[PDB]
């Protein structure tokens, strides 16, 4: 008789209520992912041809993250989704086209050495749906951080206009420190939720990409930002962000510092002494090897200085830049001018599993 459909709904209703609560962590392992996995392994839910269990897990995570100020619940479900997908990745064998007081017997995060099960269609859809939610959650954490440091960069770029004394300049240096605090908040929130360092390395690398774009684009498009004094101010800012990368360490920072290679080199140009004495070859290969000719030309021709009264690169250097741009223009070769950030998903479930 169909008294199994009532016991199965009761069991699913139970799991939903457990994973709706904060189950926190045991050792450095997310508990909800381990509780979910074991129930599905116990019930053999990976081997059933039809079931609601997977849908209800997805609905629970979906209902949890889609609330206002979702940073804590997002960091939580990032760490859990990553661990659950890692287990699913090493468990579910592909089939078809692609070719609650039983948990008291042992520790929740201590799991019997993973054994492969030939997953049925509900289970293969779940891995795909859970993958999509990891990417969505990752995206929301990153984009939430972008939205928080966007207004601070907004004030960093307005520093020339804000300076219509040393106190006023130091008040604008504080904005770089405000960004460093926001970076550390999200770092500590993901460390508290034992987010796999690999995934955290991606977030900050993609965020420093965003910073590099916002600052470098303002040099190209804002005359007032293309000055010696603004070169000094930004160089001060880069020292704050470099310090954050050292404190965070390469384990959590990744190559976030190397994502600023454009703005670093551009600022390196703006502050260099005796620009008129420099050759085009020095500028393009010793100072700004990552910058395009079209970028250098804009910076070189828009450069001004009402502080030290220093001049730009020589007219002979600006002449050699203009010919190179018509050379490239004649070949219909699209050259880099404005930068764009990395808003892509920079990982696959295999990459996540390959590490840790």
């Amino acid at each position: 008789q169909k008294h199994l459909n009532e016991k199965q709904q009761e069991n699913q209703d139970l799991l939903v209520k457990c994973i709706s609560q904060n189950l926190g962590y045991n050792g450095d392992k997310p508990v909800a992912a381990c509780v979910i996995y074991k129930c599905l392994l116990h019930w053999r839910s990976f081997e059933v041809e039809r079931t609601s269990v997977f849908d209800r897990i997805i609905q629970t995570i979906a209902t949890a993250i889609e609330v206002p100020d979702n940073n804590e619940v997002l960091a939580y479900w990032l760490s859990n989704s990553a661990t659950l997908l890692l287990l699913l990745q090493r468990t579910l064998k592909a089939t078809g086209a692609a070719s609650l007081s039983f948990l008291n017997r042992q520790g929740l995060t201590k799991l019997d050495d993973l054994r492969q099960v030939e997953a049925k269609y509900p289970a293969l859809l779940f891995k795909q749906q859970l993958t999509a939610f990891l990417e969505k959650i990752y995206g929301m954490i990153r984009d939430n951080l972008k939205k928080e440091i966007s207004p601070l960069l907004g004030l960093c770029i307005q520093a020339p206009r804000t300076s219509r004394n040393a106190v006023a300049q130091q008040a604008l240096i504080a904005h770089w420190q405000s960004i460093r605090k926001s970076l550390n908040s999200y770092l500590n929130l993901m460390k508290a939720n034992n987010a796999p360092p690999f995934l955290v390395r991606k977030v900050f690398t993609q965020i420093f990409s965003f910073i590099n774009v916002q600052l470098f684009n303002s040099l190209l498009l804002r005359r007032e930002c293309c000055s010696f004094s603004n070169g000094e101010y930004v160089k001060a800012g880069l020292a704050e962000l470099e310090q954050w990368c050292i404190e965070a360490t390469d384990e959590y920072a990744g190559s976030a510092w190397d994502e600023l290679r454009h703005i670093r080199q551009a600022v390196g140009f703006l502050v260099i002494h005796q620009k008129p004495k420099k050759t085009l070859d020095e500028i393009t290969r010793e100072l700004c090897p990552v910058l395009s000719i079209q970028q250098l030309y804009r910076i070189s021709t828009m450069y001004w200085d009402d502080k030290y009264g220093t001049h730009s690169v020589s007219s002979d250097v600006i002449a050699n830049m203009r010919v190179m741009m018509t050379e490239d223009s004649n070949n219909a070769v699209s050259s880099s001018f404005l930068l764009d950030d990395d808003s892509s998903i920079p990982f696959t479930v295999e990459d996540i599993s390959k590490s840790m």
